[PDB]
């Protein structure tokens, strides 16, 4: 009886865990569209056709 | 996702690099213009039986 009573702290440990990796989740999304941005600029300064301005 | 959204940026360098030519181009007839009436000139001038001040 006893160890059936202390799985109730492993559940509440591994939603502890799902919690976590939902938050990191979430600023991941953040990130990659972030990245994705970063890739257009990128690729738009390496064309010599622009002036300095726009580079 | 992110290679189809970075396409944006590969169409506006060629739209941009149209635009160029069209200025050349535009350019392009205005000298083509002037080489014609040089070449009318220098046919004229050829002639011998022009006076000084005609040449």
């Amino acid at each position: 009886s006893a160890t059936a009573n202390s799985m109730n702290a492993v559940k509440d440990s591994l939603q502890r865990g799902q919690s976590t990796i939902d938050v990191a989740l979430a600023a991941g999304d953040t990130i990659t569209d972030l990245l994705g941005k970063m890739k257009e600029k990128a690729l738009a300064a390496s064309d010599t056709s622009l002036n300095t301005a726009s580079f």
